[PDB]
């Protein structure tokens, strides 16, 4: 599924993202916009050999275990596959282990590049 701005930031919001490890909302939209461009259904293939997937676009060499990537350390404790769904419950859940590591959102290189020291709150302006 392909969500719209508003609806993302309403379930974000819904399962807890807002302030979460000090992150207003609008930070986790911002980064959901430039990892997978709010796709469900985004992956993409590493040179290591490792796949990104879904929403927030979770690592399976460090994350999730999809069956084909060498080491896979599944962190989260769930099959990749598990993140391609229109329910973006369970990419929070790991989104949110990830995120309290002691370098936060710093873990997602599209935040780090487009999103950090921006205006964030641009991202849910208008929304309900």
């Amino acid at each position: 599924k392909v969500y719209g701005r508003c609806e993302l930031a309403a379930a974000m919001k819904r399962l807890g993202l807002d302030n979460y490890r000090g992150y207003s909302l609008g930070n986790w939209v911002c980064a959901a916009k430039f990892e997978s461009n709010f796709n469900t259904h985004a992956t993409n293939r590493n040179t290591d050999g490792s796949t990104d997937y879904g929403i927030l676009q979770i690592n399976s060499r460090w994350w999730c275990n999809d069956g084909r990537t060498p080491g896979s350390k599944n962190l989260c404790n769930i099959p990749c596959s598990a993140l391609l769904s229109s329910d973006i419950t369970a990419s929070v859940n790991c989104a949110k282990k990830i995120a309290s590591g002691g370098n936060g959102m710093n873990a997602w290189v599209a935040w780090r590049n487009r999103c950090k020291g921006t205006d964030v709150h641009a991202w849910i302006r208008g929304c309900r």
